């Protein structure tokens, strides 16, 4: 009955995101974004939601659903794949809301960005910034891009996460996987051993503490390709953020420094396609010759003009002149409606 | 004789809205906001009041007691309803107030909105304020709309209150309501954890702290429709506010961002009526294409004269032309007299 | 099998810089930058790379890698020489990365400075500055000039370093080394208490901490040679930064100051060469007569034009004239393009 990897079974079954347990009903599934309840076996839940949860959680965990009212953390089932889980007390009662993560990496071909972008994975040094709303394929992007080098070079990557999005298998370099909360106190003094660790690759989950940009700049201008993800919309957005989050004291020289060790840029939106409702849009800023000084001084209103490597308006109307996205679609998508409009 | 779960049937027996309890004084109840003490079977309190009060209280709660000379917690009677219950050192001797909690949620068109506001809820995203002094039918609106939404929709509702004051029954989605206090430590961490916990709907029960609103908003933006209870009397007094609390070195940026994800703001007041005297008055705001514009320009003055979707005083005097609210009654709730009067 | 000891004997075997231990593959190696998996002998490691690391670990190291989630020692075997090790958590289970440490201090002729620094090593007191981002070999000219010190005088050398690199025997004097982390609290107490150790050579390993540069320049105004490594790459950059670190209140001091303790600074890269593919280029400047003036009246881009000890462009063409970096190398190498393409 009332079993915990039985009702994980009816959920991957229905195809299911998302499974909730709250005591009034019985186990909840979000299907297609739709809550519905399976009743199918399972009965309305006893306050022994917590009978579940707990067939589930380490000690530390438990200990912690005590110390505070929540825990977050991941566990892996060998029958199917792994799984991300916030237990919390909502009224007197214990409650869940289990995530389903992850199983395998896309193709790069999959994804939607031309192959400018696996160019950025040959660099020897330096910073890519994959940046975007919640939700606009940013994990999916980097995954793609760091087993790409996973399955060409002879590296060691190491990645520092929140949480540990998709799982890599060693193959042609040798792959470690840092989670925040579980195998490190912080994004930061795991960067800080990073430096350490001798990686060729070095993943930041999240740059939101000016310390870890600082570090993560840092190791980017020391021999280092490093991976970053903002939540910015467009490339100029990007820039202006990590710069204007310094004290303007040496900010100038953020600039000078960015410049020389700013690899390429993508800001990413996923839109409503015609066919299975899936599509990315995006920014792509590769720096040349000319852009690189632009950025020093700081005349970046001005690089947008140069921009013929791809204008995020110009990504828009490709993708409607195709015809996947709508105009409104592609209006509501676009930062500034008087570039496009005119197409 | 002394037995507390006694002593509340005759409260609800004579329709009492609290009950209180000294140790001078036979246990005393308020009914129609007088103070009355029923004599009737209970006899002058011992200062053991001490043993009735801890027949209600959990251990971490008269732990509490010790610690600090109060509590605040909930406790439920399977018999009648749930309490509020406040107990408290008087004279060195243990006192008590039991406040009664509502053990059903109205329905919508017995409130006093239109049906306007219903077409919030099906909103995708977004910030939907209720606002008003303590007494206005905050909590009940919102508890209309959140059940209203429970009834239609296939959604995950989280709330996070201080303290819960309707329960919510499971439907056509799943309720979590936590408990600041009891559930979480703070309105924040329980809103952050709120994020990670896949909740289609989220609820603060009140946004004093800057770090609440600030996550609040984040929430909004982010795919959310969050509902939000702050203590402002007009709508254009939220706005002016939730913005007046950021530091202003990117407060301009607030504006922008409210004006993208403002839903709706409903601001109440409860006038007496001629009836049963329970009547309610507000100002409604949902913003359309023009509006969005004028706060993002911080034009807010402006803003009032768009509004003929309804004026606060244009409220008062359709409550009164039909003869429910008197003038003086119509003229010391409107925020200014000059618009009035001249109806 | 699966013993440490053993797995150390085969990378050296094959030369190897670093190697790496985490639970997914089989022991990896660094051999010329590559990443190669022996599978020579080990098997893919099981989760009991807890097992090899371990046996390697002191008490206080495994109660740290506990208390956080990483770190980082030394530790020596007497078959071959000496290893650096972070081990640290990363799939919840435990990895590895060992550096091989240096066994043998260089000749100075093997490096590629001129004898003229070697001139420094005579110097009674004073700063020596050695500088240049990590991998220019800062370190190696350190090491290089200590044991020609030690060679040559009847000292008592002290080292503060972070890790201890290159180790040195007793010969005409008397060395002592301490590691930060290990031996001592901090760079800073540590040469506080070299104060008061009757040193005549002192060495900070760094100094990035300002109370460090402090202590460690009136450790040189009081008798002591005192070598130091910045992250710098010219010699005016040097200068600039130890002083726009103090608080201009009497930053001005800090150049009186300079002037007279700052006995030479030499700034290094390593650029590719044609044969075996290491060569280093150079800044250097010993202060004379002139000189020493410029500095306190802070007349430092006047200080440049005097430079014919030799300028750090200089050393680039004398490169190139003789024929080992290239045009490109010794362009992207270049401080400022304009001085060479001139020659
Ligand atoms: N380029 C793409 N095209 C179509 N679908 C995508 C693309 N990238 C991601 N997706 C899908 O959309 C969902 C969200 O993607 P993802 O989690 O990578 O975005 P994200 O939220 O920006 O990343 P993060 O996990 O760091 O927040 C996933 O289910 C994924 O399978
Ligand atoms: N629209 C309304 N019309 C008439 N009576 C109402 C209305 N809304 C609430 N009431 C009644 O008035 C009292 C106060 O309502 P409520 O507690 O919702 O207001 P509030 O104090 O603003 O909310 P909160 O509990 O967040 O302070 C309740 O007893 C309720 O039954
Ligand atoms: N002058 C030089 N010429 C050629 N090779 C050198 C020279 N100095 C150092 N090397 C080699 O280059 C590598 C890096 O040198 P080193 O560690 O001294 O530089 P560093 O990183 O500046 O010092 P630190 O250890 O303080 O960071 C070493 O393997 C060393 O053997």
């Amino acid at each position: 009955e009332l079993k915990i990897l039985e009702i994980i079974k009816e959920a991957i079954e229905l195809g299911a995101s998302d499974i909730h347990l709250t005591a009034g009903a019985p186990p909840a599934v979000r299907i297609d974004g739709y809550i519905k309840f399976l009743k199918d076996f399972p009965r309305l839940t006893p306050e022994d939601t917590q009978k579940l949860a707990y067939s589930v959680m380490s000690e530390k965990h438990r200990q912690k659903l005590e110390e505070n009212g929540q825990v977050d953390f991941s566990f892996g089932v060998r029958g199917v794949g792994r799984f991300r889980a916030n237990v919390f007390y909502q009224r007197g009662s214990v409650a869940a809301a289990l995530r389903s993560l992850p199983a395998e990496i896309p193709e790069f071909k999959k994804l939607g960005l031309p192959d400018k972008v696996l160019e950025l994975c040959h660099r020897k040094m330096g910073l890519i910034l994959v940046t975007g709303p919640t939700g606009s394929g940013k994990s999916t992007t980097i995954a793609s891009m760091i087993d790409y080098i996973n399955q060409t070079k002879s590296y060691h990557i190491i990645t520092i996460e929140d949480p540990i999005e998709y799982v890599f298998k060693h193959k042609k370099s040798i792959v470690n996987q840092r989670e925040v909360g579980e195998d490190t106190k912080s994004f930061a003094d795991a960067l800080r051993a990073a430096l350490r660790e001798d990686p060729d690759v070095i993943f930041v989950g999240e740059m939101r503490d000016l310390e870890t940009v600082e570090t993560a700049l840092r190791a980017a201008e020391t021999g280092h390709l490093v991976f970053g993800t903002l939540h910015t919309n467009t490339a100029i957005d990007t820039i202006h953020r990590i710069v204007d989050i310094f004290p303007l004291n040496q900010q100038e020289q953020v600039r000078i420094v960015l410049s020389f060790i700013l690899q390429g840029i993508i800001s990413q939106r996923l839109l409503p396609k015609i066919g299975g409702g899936r599509v990315l849009a995006y920014e792509l800023l590769i720096p040349n010759t000319a852009i690189r000084n632009l950025i020093r001084e700081n005349k970046l209103q001005q690089v947008y003009s140069l921009m013929q490597m791809q204008t995020m308006n110009q990504t828009l109307y490709k993708l409607y002149k195709q015809g996947l996205i709508t105009l409104e679609d592609a209006m509501e998508a676009s930062p500034d409606p008087k570039e496009l409009e005119r197409m």
